[PDB]
């Protein structure tokens, strides 16, 4: 249906853009997004930022003492 070949594409002559605001406007989910830009740049891209949002757990909400987390997005960004 949709491969990370057209987020690749797009940023490919955008550049410094984040994949949450295409997959919001077609309301895709956004915890899939995490790992379709992770897996792009798990090959050795370029650079990739990823956030999350929550508001539930205090104590765990800025600080990564594990690391997983429950639906996160990243960013895609180049040199």
């Amino acid at each position: 249906m949709a491969s990370l070949m057209e987020v690749r594409d797009m940023l490919a002559l955008q550049g410094r853009m984040e994949a949450k605001q295409l997959s919001a406007r077609l309301q895709t989910p956004q915890p899939l997004i995490d790992a379709m830009l992770e897996r792009m740049e798990a090959m050795g891209k370029v650079v990739r930022i990823s956030e999350t949002s929550e508001g539930c757990l205090s104590g765990s909400c800025k600080s990564c003492p594990e690391g997983k987390a429950a639906c996160r997005q990243e960013w895609w960004a180049l040199r």
